[PDB]
């Protein structure tokens, strides 16, 4: 099923120089009984950052034995729950900090490792979904179509049937989405079932870090605003579409407002959400949902009011 609304569980990709790190001091996965709260909330799809250098420290080769099996754990514990899994190569189009496309990080490697992970979890029946690449950016946005391409064949080769999350250029920004997805367009997936995913944040900069409030003209629509440029490239191009990445802080009501009438406009479109973010470490990080006593999470309100309204069938925006 297509869920509209959905959150990241962030925290298996935290601490990204400490490689490979160690489980529990370093980053994170979901606890016993982590599922359980979000599944009675009625939130039943999660995005699920992972490290590329983590899953996989040398290119080409298997994945790590540790870190991979933690995250066969936590697709047992969601398919025990009845969660569905989008599994997120939080990688920035990079490895150890060079662009796939390189010499460094031929795209046969970054191939290799979405042939692996495929093989893998093609069988796991908690996994939905893969969102190959978290937010290209910088010097990667010029190769990043060629890598989504590798990406693309390497997922197929295992998994003809599950959705392919592509993201784009410039940190996957809604806003400008328009501006660079021309080279996406050409994309071929022998299966047919890619869904783009763009990324949307309200602060002036769009950065996701809230530096500062609302301000004095702050705009209730300007969530709405800086997705229509995403969702008129899909219905421009007959192409379905997903919001992978939005959040907002819990301390003004105006972030709340721009919040629900962002909500509105992507259930009108049939556009689903992972709102960033919950997950079992983040302390008193501002845009946590994640329960911690004497911390509001108003957001929470909202997301339930619009899983309630959801009653979509597919990605949109139908073509009517």
């Amino acid at each position: 099923s297509v869920d509209l609304i959905g959150i990241n569980v962030a925290g298996a990709e935290f601490t990204g120089g400490k490689l490979p790190g160690k489980h529990g001091t370093h980053y994170f996965f979901p606890p016993e009984g982590y599922f359980e709260y979000w599944s009675e909330q009625g939130i039943h799809t999660v995005r699920f950052p992972l490290k590329w250098e983590r899953l996989q420290p040398s290119l080409n080769a298997e994945l790590d034995d540790v870190y991979a099996s933690l995250v066969d754990d936590m697709l047992d514990q969601a398919k025990e729950n009845d969660i569905k899994v989008i599994l997120d190569v939080h990688n920035y189009a990079r490895y150890r900090k060079k662009v796939i496309g390189t010499e460094d990080v031929p795209v046969s490697a970054y191939q290799d490792l979405m042939e692996r992970i495929a093989k893998r979890w093609q069988g796991h029946d908690a996994l939905f979904a893969y969102d190959i690449m978290n937010q290209p950016y910088g010097s990667a946005d010029k190769l990043w179509p060629a890598a989504a391409q590798a990406g693309i064949d390497g997922v197929r080769k295992y998994d003809k049937k599950r959705p392919l999350l592509i993201e784009g250029a410039s940190w996957s920004s809604a806003a400008r989405w328009p501006r660079y997805a021309d080279e996406l367009l050409k994309l071929k997936d022998p299966a047919d079932n890619m869904v783009f995913s763009a990324h949307v944040y309200i602060d002036e900069d769009a950065s996701g870090s809230y530096k500062k409030g609302p301000g004095k003209d702050f705009e209730p629509m300007i969530g709405v605003k800086r997705v229509e440029p995403f969702v008129n490239w899909l219905k421009e191009h007959g192409k379905k579409g997903h919001i992978g990445e939005f959040g907002i802080p819990n301390d003004d009501e105006r972030w709340l407002d721009a919040m629900d009438k962002l909500l509105a406009y992507l259930n009108e479109n049939c556009i689903p959400i992972n709102y960033w973010a919950a997950g079992p470490s983040w302390g008193n990080y501002k845009l946590s949902i994640e329960p911690k006593d004497g911390e509001k999470r108003p957001q929470v309100a909202l997301l339930k009011k619009y899983a309630a309204k959801d009653n979509c069938s597919d990605f949109g925006p139908a073509k009517a």
